[PDB]
């Protein structure tokens, strides 16, 4: 492990909903809120051995916040991840997560290029119980940790895969903090290589009097049961295949 290479530092947004709801219309409530959420995923990172010896003391520290305090405007027919209204359907209270990743990725393609990670928090009721989305660890798709150039034939320029998002609203409610910790770890668990563990191996997956569900399952974990602020062995072996090496590329020291 490389003391010097061992922090993907973030570029952390906070969009217009997530200022108004989240932060009741204030920076320091904002700032605070994903200040404190980030230094408790960070312990669960921090404390993971990836490879179950010595291969640990790998995580992740906020480099900015960029606070969005109110919507984007754009021209008819122009979309943008801050804008007022949802996409595709403005009459729902969310946008399509698939879509507002891609959107989020292209508008901040610029301040992505110079950064290991970037993720959006917002506060909007994704469809179906959806809390968040991310780029790498997914089973043709691409990203995660160092931005990966993608050419969008829409987008007529190169955006980077090293994004994800979280919601801190679900079901016409704001979350538990101990839920929204959970999200981000998840969704930075993809960034970081684990796709979902399976149903199938046991190990990966433990039934609730034995600890519970580790942090990928695909159904969300509230923080109640032992397995769920830990990586399994599955997301173990998967991060741990790219981890050094993705640290050599972009991860820095921990300020
Ligand atoms: C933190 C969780 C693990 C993230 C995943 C989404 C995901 O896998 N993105 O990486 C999620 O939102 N899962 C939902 C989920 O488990 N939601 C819970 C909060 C829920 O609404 N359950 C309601 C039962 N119908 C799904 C899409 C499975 C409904
Ligand atoms: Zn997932």
């Amino acid at each position: 492990p490389d003391p010097m290479k061992n922090t993907c530092k973030l570029l952390v947004v906070a969009d217009h909903r997530f200022y108004r709801y989240m932060g009741r219309g204030e920076e320091s409530t904002t700032t605070n809120y994903l200040i404190e959420l980030i230094d408790r995923v960070d312990d669960i990172y921090r404390n993971t051995a990836w490879d179950n010896a010595g291969f640990k003391g790998y995580g992740i520290q906020i480099e900015q916040i960029r606070i969005l305090k109110s919507p984007q405007e754009v021209k008819p027919g122009e979309k943008h991840y801050n804008m007022a209204k949802s996409y595709p359907n403005e009459e729902k209270d969310a946008w399509d997560v698939k879509m507002l990743l891609e959107q989020f990725s292209f508008d901040i393609a610029e301040e992505a290029s110079k950064v290991c990670l970037a993720h959006l928090f917002t506060y909007q009721d994704f469809d179906m119980g959806t809390l968040g989305l991310a780029y790498g660890g997914s089973p043709n798709s691409h990203g995660g940790v160092c931005p990966k150039a993608y050419y969008s034939p829409v987008g007529k320029k190169n955006i980077y895969l090293n994004s994800g998002l979280t919601s801190t609203k679900n079901y016409g409610k704001t979350i538990l903090t101990k839920e929204a910790d959970l999200v981000t770890t998840h969704e930075l668990g993809h960034n970081f290589g684990a796709e979902h563990d399976p149903d199938g191996l046991a190990e990966c997956a433990p039934n609730e009097d034995q600890g519970g569900k580790y942090v990928m399952y695909p159904i969300a974990v509230s923080g109640d049961h032992e397995n769920n602020k830990m990586f399994s062995q599955c997301s173990k072996q998967s991060i741990y295949k790219t981890i050094e090496s993705k640290a050599q590329e972009c991860f820095q020291e921990r300020s």
